[PDB]
């Protein structure tokens, strides 16, 4: 069995510029795939720590509304090894965004797309935070691929 990939889809409204995806796909030796592309970003109010956090962005896109950050184990803000950050805390561990643009891919190998793992983040948000803390835009993480199954295509 492998688990399937996920997007979290940022879009541009009145409260941000913020626009582009992250996507999570499954990779070599117990790891997952992270692909940043994301552009709007207002640079001078960066660097921009981004998270998975608990709870979905509702339809009014109040990225407060998606709590606190995802951290089935505990682990701390500040660290100094990966695996003591919190399993959502992806800038913590791989860096900030910044700039305008930014593109990037790393390999993460504490979250899950295994829907049975604790370290699980279908379902979750994330949020991307000025450098003062301030939210600026989230997404829901969502099923990247329309259609499953050893007998599909898509
Ligand atoms: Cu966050």
């Amino acid at each position: 069995m492998v688990s399937p990939s996920l997007i979290a889809k940022f879009e541009k409204t009145s409260k941000s510029n913020i626009e582009g995806t992250i996507k999570f796909t499954p990779a070599n030796n117990g790891t997952v795939s992270v692909s940043v592309d994301l552009k709007g970003l207002p640079s001078d109010i960066g660097p921009f720590p981004y998270h998975v956090h608990e709870k979905p962005v509702p339809a009014s896109k109040n990225c407060s509304a998606t709590e606190n950050h995802f951290n089935p184990y505990n682990g701390t803000v500040r660290a100094a090894t990966p695996a003591a950050h919190q399993v959502g805390d992806l800038a913590g561990k791989h860096g900030n965004i910044m700039g305008e643009s930014y593109k990037t891919e790393y390999d993460d190998s504490y979250i899950s797309l295994n829907e049975k793992s604790r370290s699980y983040i279908g379902g979750l948000s994330i949020v991307i935070h000025a450098n003062n803390g301030t939210r600026l835009n989230c997404a829901n993480i969502t099923l990247l691929d329309e259609g499953h199954g050893n007998a599909n295509t898509t």
